[PDB]
């Protein structure tokens, strides 16, 4: 007969699967908590202890899943503090809901405590934005800003009236549209595209595919391909993983997080494939300068010939368009520039490998991520912050497409590595997962390191202690003409914090140190969370995009400096290996 | 000759008068950042854990000084992490300059790394919104922001591309017009509005004057004119200490952040001066229904008859305007009405008493507030966060004009303790400060405790522990149908977080134990900040809004309950002092 | 007991005095439609024919009176034709309330006909913008929306639901504060800074006297001031007429729609009172590179050293300070800046009158003006619209203090003519009104000819054609390279449009023609509105910012083809009369 609006609103999130919800109660949004506190056993409100949490984790979720995420806030700084992640999620292209409380319509412009006209806060970032008037409608515009954060890829707000949200409507009347929801079956590539794309990748004399996440699908496709043409592959950072790090012609992604063999290959290449890909780097530092084909592979039209002059523009799926090039190609014989590449890979990771397997003495970042590589298992997730960890993670970690890691990617908050890790062990209870955050990103949410206590989320949390907001400092280096100024700062203890907040916790300093502290965290992680503030040593990593190895391009002072600051004294530069297989640089 | 437009901005805000300002570097603010680093020892970058922290501490700033508050925030992330200070201060009306990173002109719209149209972010909070374009008018625009926060007391936001900075622009077309800066002479108010309001006030029998922050300069006359014709004060929660607090007719605020007094007085007044007030609540819980006239005075013409029908309303300045009112009355003898609320007073100040000064077993809030009272300097600074401590500290913080206390008016973001105590203490280095926040408030900004130990601010902390988002959980009681939902929540050792930003502090739980850690606190902040975290109990303060003290309007069980629960047996209703000084109810 | 919201609504408007308002009716908008028919008798609405000149003629009432503007539109379309005079009334800073039709709160975000989220469209023209969901606030809303346009001197927008107005609210519960309505305070001049000031005033060698709006209420001042101290005055154009055209030593205004002795003297200048102006030009022109002292006088902090550095700034009504200065001044002699600066006024209008004289002939701009100004009343009203009328009227129109002439000051829209005069004509039925449009500007808004005809409002129209939009023709001739494109185009016969609309209307083209049709039309427009159709050449008006006539700057064949273009042989440059009271340049 009647339902109340509140009660109907809950049922069309329970209709849409959504599991779990984040937010922090207050007056403008208790007729909405009055409604999740009897559907309790149903949809899990997870409470955080600071909104722009809720909405970061909220953002992974859909990360994760590819399922809406979901977050809420009070009127007025409950809902302001979830801009960064409303940002992250409008920026990552992925589905979030957010729901913002408002003084009830009795009140609304009437200048009252904590009122004001919220809609005009989230137009920027919203694909939805709207404010609900009337309580019989409510399910359906909740239906509605659903429908659209899935069709569009974006944030859907909607500011609810307290009251409305206890007013009793028909029953019948509401309804949710979950049950209409579906996948696109998608045409096939157009065979003459993909035949003349697959001619013009077989007459290069240097080729590469240089993909992103959107062939996170044809991992062997990519790594078949890469083999029977004697291809060598590249990613953006965010699409490691799709294929296995240890690949021995994974060239790594290019730019500053990025690996030397990428860099220097892709200034040599003649013909790129650029396949899912939608590099933001591409044109501002002139990546494709020297390419002469440029062929391109993307679902969405509005990318078609976006960061280069497009010679071959395919829309279709990846994966379906590379299998249609695999099953029209047969064996090619190793080429000089697929010696050289591969070469030039194992001298890269020689390197690297130097670096991680130090074994006494003062800590630096390499070796904890030895170590966390040492206790991982091949399917876990990692929420990385935003700094020089996503340069190391990069480097060091050694993924296959069983694991998950996230980010920021584009809009690139600080803070992201606690509410992700969050998200992700909330979804996947029985997956090892990790918090990879520096200093600062982490002090930033520090205070939902208790949310992990509260829900018992067995996180492993490793913060990076350099003191110092690396990965600017470096920048000022190279940009400023005056001092440091704001990158180094205080020291903080975080085995304190994450004691405060009743969680084990170890500091280590000394490469020694690692290996019982890590083996004592991945144990106490079968269980409860735990943190690692490892101290490490302020030493900048290798700038890739800054190299200083190549005798006709740098003076030998340069090079005998970087060789030294960097302990590069053994890598290589390509045109070594180039002149060795007979190509010229 | 030349001179780098970088260089010119630091001095348009030298010139200004700015002494201080917060934000995090990045690359999109280095160029300022470079320019800061040459001018550190006349300017004082202030750098932050959290940029929120940053915009908060800049509203205090203006807050506590009139003058300009100015921070910064990196492009995307660090920009839109200052939102809550913004909005803070848009609604409490002070001055701030934001100044937001921007990537070059030279990458902007090519949609790559961290750089979007920052625009329309800024647009609803700020009064002026630019992005600048031209180094060569850069030193006008920042002019310009500055003098448009000052004379619409708004937000000004420019947001900077970071090439421009490190451009060379002539060093004689750029100037700062601080030197044009002035305060208006205004006229004295006209003598007639003044006689007809006053003839109003002097006929009423039961009259009371109301006053807000506009009468801040007008405490001397408004404590004379009320023990001079025998009316009773009541103020706005941030108009306290305008007239000291142990004034025997000071009623207090009303609504729920209230005193018992002011709000039973209010419904029996017939006659209400209004004075440089802006209460949000007056037309949502009807508060002035019963009054006969109403006569206003305010400095802004879009307040007069706002919250009410007026009867009489002057545009002028409030001291200008008591001050001529005293120079035309002269004494009245008590009267029943000022008997009465006199008695009513003093009913109410010896329950508060009672509370206060229990001296063993379980810790109240009420106790530790009477600690910090006798601890406090007369013209310390308090910095306070939102929830229940606005309630407690309103009824039990002893004030006198010599003080100052702040938080978030009407916005009422949570986290502005710590913000607020580091502006205070940066401001006024000789002056004793504390923070007050509830745990809830406080951890949201924990981070920011480690800025306090790096610029060595000896700021009191001390953080009220219920395990609960106490001003919530009261609401939820009075509104919600279904459980208790969201509103406690696992413990957090504040000793232990401050141990961790290497900072002094003691966590007390018992009555008795409260002295000796008070004193202890005194003297260290002599020198360093301490934190005192005060374990409490959950009870819930007396609901000045929710009496049920009357017989004739609440029946003997829900008195007696009222009684038990609030621990007031010995409270009495107004009308007990009407009937005893001959008045009706 | 009870009382329609819509009913409320029209009697808050009654109350503040307003008495007529525009708009076109439309389904989203008819509960208000229903409101005003009832109360046809006691309010006006007048019914335009397209939304914009609606919202031109409310921008115009309140530029005329001083009083608010009141327009309105339905849903969608309706509203956003309302933008050009919504930004008119922004950009001229006078009080404008626009209300906004919108679909039913039931049917709100539903994605019906004609149903949007309307509240962003207004956010950046509004100060005040909002959307009404309850009918017992509604006319606290309208009440609130009228205080906040006149205490800021902007748009107040407000959208509103067509279910509430047909809403019953108690009649109990509604008032308008306009009882209480006062305009801001004026600020005091302080008399040791008007000492500094006139002592600067009285040392200057050439100085200048420069007034904008800001010193309507002192004409009297300023002209006796330039008699007694032997300073000459200039202005800006909207300020010409608060000293007599006629007055000797006025100069006019400069820059491009500017009059030849104003920007000649500008240059010469060593110090320069700026009183209560704004002009937009400074900087880009820069107008003061050569300015020795600058003195400002302003009501406004954010003017304060805005346009250039001041040396001395007063922050008080221009009226007060005027008086001031002239209390403490005695009467000076004839200086040579006075004479030099007098003889060359008197070769300027010699100039101008020798084009408006010519007795046969084609037809020019300047003779049609000749025309007005023989048939106009001392006390017309002249609404300009915007092209090379601005640069005609401002030098051929006689106007004393009793006339006022209006136009789209800064925001400068085409389109204004019309509507203006409608205004005008409501507001002062009783003055001779005058539209004096160009063809491009008479051709956007047409189509209002027949709200003349159908509210019998007497204006007479003067159409400028000559097939150009002049205005940029003349602009495209001094900045492109390659040909003239879109600025000439089809002949419009007005007449024949004013025929359709049922006007009497007459088409000249010979000067001779003019004397009788005025006559005609004088006689007509007692009764009727009348249109002239001047058919005109397309000669360019005599550049006064590009002055070829000095022999020392320009060569003698720039200055021979200038004086034969601009029929300006006998025209001296300011430098023979410096030179003749023995003075360098
Ligand atoms: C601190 C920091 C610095 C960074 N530095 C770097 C750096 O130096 N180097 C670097 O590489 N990255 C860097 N990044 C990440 C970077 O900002 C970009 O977000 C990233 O390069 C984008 O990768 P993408 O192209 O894989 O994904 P997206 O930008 O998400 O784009 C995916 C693309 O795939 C297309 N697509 C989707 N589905 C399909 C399908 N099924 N078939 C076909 N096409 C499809 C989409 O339309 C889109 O074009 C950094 C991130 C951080 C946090
Ligand atoms: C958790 C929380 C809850 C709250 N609860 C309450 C509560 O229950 N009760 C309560 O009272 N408040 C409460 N507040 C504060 C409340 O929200 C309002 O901000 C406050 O009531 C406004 O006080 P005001 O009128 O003094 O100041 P403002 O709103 O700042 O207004 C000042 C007024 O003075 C006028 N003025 C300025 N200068 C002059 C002058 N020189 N001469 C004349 N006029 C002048 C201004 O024009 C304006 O009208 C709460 C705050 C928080 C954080
Ligand atoms: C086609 C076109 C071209 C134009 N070309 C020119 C041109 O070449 N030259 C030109 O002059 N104009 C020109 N204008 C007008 C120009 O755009 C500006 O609108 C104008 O210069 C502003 O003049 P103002 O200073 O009088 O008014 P406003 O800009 O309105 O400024 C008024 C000033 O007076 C101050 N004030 C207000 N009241 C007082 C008081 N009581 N006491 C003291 N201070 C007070 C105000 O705060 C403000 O500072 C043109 C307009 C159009 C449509
Ligand atoms: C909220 C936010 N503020 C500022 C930035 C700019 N920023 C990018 S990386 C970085 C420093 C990262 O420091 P930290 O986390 O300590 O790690 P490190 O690089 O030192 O390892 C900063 C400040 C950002 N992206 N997000
Ligand atoms: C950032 C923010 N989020 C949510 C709110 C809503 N809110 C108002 S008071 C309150 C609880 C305060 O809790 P706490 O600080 O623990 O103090 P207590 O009342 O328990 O003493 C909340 C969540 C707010 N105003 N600001
Ligand atoms: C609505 C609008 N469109 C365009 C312009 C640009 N503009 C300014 S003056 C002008 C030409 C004026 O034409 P017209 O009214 O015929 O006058 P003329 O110069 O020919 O006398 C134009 C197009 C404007 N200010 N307003
Ligand atoms: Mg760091
Ligand atoms: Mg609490
Ligand atoms: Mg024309």
């Amino acid at each position: 007969t009647n339902i109340l609006a509140g009660a109907a609103v809950i049922k069309v999130l329970e209709a849409w699967g959504v599991d779990h919800l984040y937010g922090i109660p207050g007056g403008s949004i208790n007729s909405i908590m009055d409604a999740l506190s009897a559907e309790r056993d149903r949809i899990h409100y997870i409470q955080v202890r600071h909104e722009e949490v809720g909405a970061m984790a909220a953002a992974a979720d859909a990360k994760l899943t590819g399922k809406i995420g979901v977050c809420f806030g009070s009127a007025g700084p409950g809902g302001t503090h979830l801009m960064n992640g409303l940002y992250d999620a409008r920026e990552d292209h992925v589905p979030v809901l957010a729901l913002i409380g408002q003084f009830g319509t009795t009140g609304m412009n009437m200048d009252t405590f904590q009122e004001m006209n919220e809609n005009p806060i989230y137009a920027d970032v919203a694909d939805y934005n709207v404010t609900a008037v009337n309580a019989a409608t409510l399910p359906h515009v909740i239906d509605e800003a659903i429908r659209r954060a899935y069709a569009h890829q974006g944030v859907a707000v909607v500011q609810i009236p307290v009251d409305l949200p206890w007013q009793q409507i028909p029953a019948e009347d509401w309804y949710a549209s979950a049950n209409s929801y579906q996948t696109p079956l998608l045409p096939e590539p157009d065979v003459q595209a993909v035949t003349r794309l697959t001619q013009t990748l077989l007459a290069a004399e240097r080729p590469l595919i240089y993909y992103g996440i959107g062939a996170r699908k044809a991992g062997k496709e990519l790594e078949q391909l890469s083999k029977t043409l004697k291809i060598p592959l590249m990613s953006t950072y965010p699409a490691k993983g799709i294929v296995a790090d240890r690949y021995p012609a994974y060239l790594g992604s290019a730019n500053r997080v990025a690996q030397k063999p990428a860099n220097e290959a892709l200034a040599q290449a003649d013909v790129v494939l650029f396949v899912g890909n939608n590099y933001p780097f591409a044109e501002v530092s002139k990546a494709f300068k020297n390419t002469r084909y440029f062929l391109q592979i993307d679902i969405d039209p509005a990318k078609l010939g976006k960061r280069h002059k497009t010679d071959i523009a395919v829309l279709a799926d990846a994966q379906k368009t590379l299998a249609a090039i695999l099953a029209q190609v047969s064996e090619r014989e190793s080429t000089p520039w697929w010696q050289a590449n591969l070469a030039n890979v194992k001298n890269w990771r020689a390197y690297l490998a130097s670096l991680e397997d130090k074994q006494e003495g003062p800590l630096q970042a390499y070796q904890v991520l030895r170590a966390v590589n040492k206790i991982a298992e091949p399917d876990a997730i990692y929420s990385i912050d935003v700094g020089d960890i996503n340069l190391n993670a990069n480097r060091h970690l050694k993924l296959t497409p069983s694991n998950r890691h996230i980010t920021s990617n584009l809009f690139a908050t600080m803070g992201v590595g606690i509410p992700g890790a969050i998200a992700a062990k909330l979804n996947y209870p029985e997956r090892q997962v990790f918090n990879l955050a520096g200093d600062g990103g982490a002090s930033m949410t520090m205070q939902d390191l208790a949310t992990q206590v509260q829900y018992h989320l067995p996180v492993i949390n490793v913060v990076f202690t350099n003191c110092q907001y690396g990965f600017i400092k470096d920048e000022q280096e190279d940009t400023n003409q005056n001092d440091f100024i704001g990158v180094e700062f205080n020291d903080i203890d975080f085995s304190k914090i994450a004691d405060g907040v009743h969680m084990q916790a170890f500091r280590v300093n000394k490469i020694e140190q690692l290996p019982d502290v890590f083996e004592q965290a991945k144990a106490i992680a079968q269980h409860e969370p735990v943190l690692i503030d490892a101290v490490i040593t302020g030493d900048r990593p290798l700038p890739a995009e800054k190299l200083r190895l190549d005798s006709a391009m740098s003076s030998a002072a340069d090079i005998e400096a970087f060789k030294q600051r960097y302990e590069a004294q053994d890598l290589q530069p390509l045109s070594t290996y180039l002149k060795q297989f007979g190509l010229d640089d």
